[PDB]
């Protein structure tokens, strides 16, 4: 797996995180939600971006990343879909060093 | 309320990937490059859309990128045979849409 392609599949692993974090989470701030929500966005155009191989990818990705780890250091707790959320942010940002 | 501009920019993003698909489909006499094209044009369209029907704040963002892929499959695909030029002024025409959120 060429490391674009670990990128793209950590995005995508990314938004679905994100987005199960918005539906379930109980216990979710407004200010929470909308960093899952801008974390979910901007993956879903890096990963589009990333299988067009456009050659905006690696910027989108930067963008994403950025808001990825943001979303972690913000949506983090004790819960599962908490930890998972937070921790799929990680496990993109590690797939967009590379 | 600066979600009417936004509103007709998601209906021009839709038809243009409405034309770009039809492009892709009907256009007989298409070379594999132009193809690229509109299919690049066409999901970034998608995605632009998607990001302004949930009000994402991320949308301008989606749309400065599709506007680029429509432009530049207007430049490559336009031509003489109808379904060229369509394609090609639904692109022009979302690109339009698309300053007002830029």
């Amino acid at each position: 797996q060429a490391p674009e392609e670990r990128c793209r599949l950590a995005a995508q692993a990314c938004i679905r995180a994100c987005e199960r974090y918005l539906a379930l989470c109980t216990e979710s701030s407004r200010e929470q939600r909308q960093h899952a929500g801008d974390c979910a966005d901007l993956c879903r155009l890096a990963a589009l971006l990333m299988e067009r191989r456009s050659p905006w990818a690696p910027a989108a990705c930067e963008l994403a990343a950025r808001y990825a780890l943001a979303c972690a250091e913000r949506c983090d707790g004790d819960e599962p879909l908490e930890r998972e959320c937070a921790g799929a942010c990680r496990r993109f940002v590690e797939a967009c060093r590379p």
